[PDB]
C-alpha cells in the first residue's frame, strides 16, 4: 500500500481481505490480489478490521472515529 | 470516541461491537452505530477485547488490570 | 497484573482467558477471575496468545521466542 | 527467532503457527516445534497473519505491501 501495513488483516467470507494502512485507507483486496475499494478515513489505521455477521467491516482510526464500512465500501456510520 | 482507536473491535454474538480507546473506556456500540454503555477503566485500553463464550468481554488496560465487564456494562471482576 | 496488559486476551474452549503482560508472563485466568496459572518468559509479551485445536497456547515473547505452553502450564516448547 | 516476536500467532487448520518477527521473515512452525518454512519480506513483520479459507496466509509488512503466501512457503501476491 501507499505505507506501512500495521494493521492485521481480516478475511471476510467471500475471501475478501481487509487491511488498514499508514497511509490513511482502509483496503479491501480480493483473493486474486487485485483491489475490490478503498476507503478514506482521517489518519492512519493502527485498528485491525473486525468483520461483522452481516458483512460490515468495522474499524477504529487515529482520527478517533470507530468507522463502520459496507461490504461495497461505502460508510454506514462513524462513531465519536 | 474521545480519542484515538488503537484497539481492534470484537464482535459479539448480537453484533454488538466493542472497542477500546485512548479515552480510558470501553465501548459496547449498537451495530445500528448508537452507544450501548461504556466502561471506565484507570488507563488507556491498547488491549482488543475478547469475548467469552457466556458474553463476558475482557480486556487489559494500562492501569495494570485485566477487566472482565458483564454484556450490561458492569465490572465482573479485575485481576491483577 | 504487575504491569501493563497490552496483549490482547485468548479465550480457551472452557472458558480460561489467557493474556501477557509487561511484567514478562504469560497469565491463565479462571472465567472466576482466579489465577490459574503464570509462565514466566524473557521479556514483555506484546504478542497477543493464540490457542491450538489441542489446547497448546503459543504466544511471542520479546527475547526473541514463539512459546509453546501445554494447557496446565508447563513449556511445551519454544522455538528461535 | 532472529528478532522479537511482536506479531501474534496464527493457527492453521492442520495446527501449523503462523507468526511475523522483527528479523523480516513470517516463519511456519509445525506443532512439534520444528521449523516448517520461513518467507522473508522486505521489513519486518508488525502484523498478525490471517489465513484464508483456501489456506492462504496474509500478512502486512514495513515494506508498504500486503503479502499473500501459499501454505508451501511460495509468494501467491503481494499488494502495494
Amino acid at each position: 500500500t501507499g505505507g506501512s501495513v500495521h494493521s492485521s488483516p481480516a478475511i471476510g467470507q467471500d475471501g475478501t481481505i481487509y487491511v488498514g494502512s499508514n497511509d490513511h485507507y482502509l483496503y479491501a483486496i480480493n483473493p486474486n490480489g487485485k483491489l475490490k475499494w478503498k476507503f478514506e478515513t482521517g489518519g492512519s489505521v493502527h485498528s485491525s478490521p473486525a468483520i461483522g455477521q452481516d458483512g460490515t467491516i468495522y474499524v477504529g482510526s487515529n482520527d478517533h472515529y470507530l468507522y463502520a464500512i459496507n461490504p461495497n465500501g461505502k460508510l454506514k456510520w462513524k462513531f465519536e
